[PDB]
């Protein structure tokens, strides 16, 4: 049930930035870094790392949404 | 287990950014951000909503991280 909440919240922000990813551009450094969590979720959310899969979404999240507030990240 | 990881990783990052917060100056926004979840995660946390109060803790110390990164933030 926490194991419930954890993987269904990892998997649908996972599954929407793997689409974001795909619409925004610019620096190269805050690209890399989003792919990095990006990779880095998706691997310990297979062998079920669950907290440390969770992490690196918002993680990778945030440097995407903070990217586009300081414009370092655009819509394409 | 789950919720003993949630909770142990939780309190640890909380009480470092609780005391980091006050280290750094800067970008009022970014500044005000930090404070709104530091504020939030401790919320959560005091009534059991582990993933809310993690996640909002992650938000927290991005905020921090990738403004002291692109130096809206500095340390003082």
């Amino acid at each position: 049930s926490l194991e419930e909440e954890l993987r269904r919240e990892t998997l649908k922000w996972l599954e929407r930035i793997e689409e974001r990813v795909k619409e925004i551009e610019g620096d190269e450094g805050f690209m890399r870094n989003i792919e990095a969590y990006i990779s880095d979720s998706r691997y310990f959310l297979e062998k079920g790392d669950l907290v440390r899969a969770f992490e690196c979404v918002v993680w990778a999240w945030a440097w995407l949404e903070i990217g586009l507030e300081v414009g370092k990240l655009h819509e394409t």
